[PDB]
């Protein structure tokens, strides 16, 4: 499934709004799951001077298992969109395998205030696409995401109520790893 095509980043986003906090998923937007499970998600980006470092949580709702890993990667001379090669890690970032050359995602920022967020996520491997994502943010776990980054889901052509609220799946969030 080809990840979503008119997709850039909003002109004009102050990037300390970004870089800001750590980011809880609030609601999620899967095209095209090759898996049923659901998973909630937390990270903490950090950008400077044009690299992107970012320690990324999932959490398995279904199975109740979480995994973890290591982003890097530059901003592109578009605004705040990024793609990144990414560590895999265990729970104290020891490293389980360090970044490749064929697994990247890129992450598009749609919008971002003060308490929130709209991003786009396409993760690939080699020539191929194997998600799409969209996620709205929130700075602490189940805050409400704010008017501004509702009217952007709207914007992005899409319906916030078709996404997933991640609040329904028990989730479990591992703080201390998204912790610097
Ligand atoms: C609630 C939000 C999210 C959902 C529902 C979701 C869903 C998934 C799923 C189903 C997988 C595949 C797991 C597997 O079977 O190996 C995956 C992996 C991955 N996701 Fe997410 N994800 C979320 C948030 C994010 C975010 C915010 C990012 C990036 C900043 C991200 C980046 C990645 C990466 C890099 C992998 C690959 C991990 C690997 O190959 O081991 N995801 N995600
Ligand atoms: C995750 N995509």
């Amino acid at each position: 499934m080809d990840c979503s095509t008119n997709i850039s980043p909003k002109q004009g986003l102050d990037k300390a709004k970004y870089f800001s906090g750590k980011w809880y998923v609030t609601h999620f937007l899967d095209k095209d799951p090759q898996v049923t499970d659901q998973y909630c998600s937390s990270f903490t980006p950090r950008e400077s001077d044009g690299t992107v470092k970012e320690a990324l949580y999932h959490y398995n709702a279904n199975k109740k298992t979480s995994f973890y890993n290591i982003g890097e990667g530059k901003l592109e001379s578009s605004g705040l969109q990024y793609t990144a090669k990414y560590k895999t890690v265990d729970k104290k970032k020891a490293v389980l395998k360090e970044a490749d050359e064929k697994n990247s995602y890129t992450l598009t920022v749609l919008e971002a205030d003060d308490s929130s967020a709209l991003v786009h996520i396409c993760l690939r491997e080699g020539s191929k696409d194997l998600g799409d994502l969209y996620t709205v943010l929130t700075h602490q776990k189940d805050a409400e995401p704010s008017a501004k980054v509702k009217s952007a889901v709207t914007q992005a052509g899409l319906q916030l109520s078709q996404f997933v609220g991640t609040k329904d799946l028990g989730c479990q969030y591992d703080d201390q790893f998204t912790s610097l």
